[PDB]
């Protein structure tokens, strides 16, 4: 009970900044092509502006995902026990125990 209430719980942080991050990439992007098109640069830049921004971008959505969900397996992993259970991650194997 508790337990996963609190793993919800870093699932919080995980999404907040979760968001935070390729909503402020992203932006930011958004910021690139924006002034880059208030004189007149051909739509190549802006293309890049665009898209290696994205590279920023899904990379950030990743970024959070990936990792943030990993570790919610990491819990399920936890949820989950029994003896005789393997241990070969290590990191997590203290994560869980400390």
């Amino acid at each position: 009970s508790t337990l996963e209430a609190e793993m919800a719980v870093e699932r919080k942080a995980v999404e907040d900044q979760r968001d935070g991050e390729l909503e402020a990439r992203a932006q930011k992007l958004e910021a690139d092509l924006a002034e880059l098109e208030a004189e007149g640069a051909k739509a190549d830049a802006r293309r890049k502006v665009r898209d290696g921004g994205e590279r920023e971008m899904r990379q950030i959505r990743d970024r959070a995902q990936r990792e943030l969900d990993r570790l919610e397996d990491i819990w399920s992993t936890f949820t989950k026990l029994a003896p005789k259970q393997l241990i070969v991650d290590e990191n997590l194997y203290r994560e869980l125990v400390d």
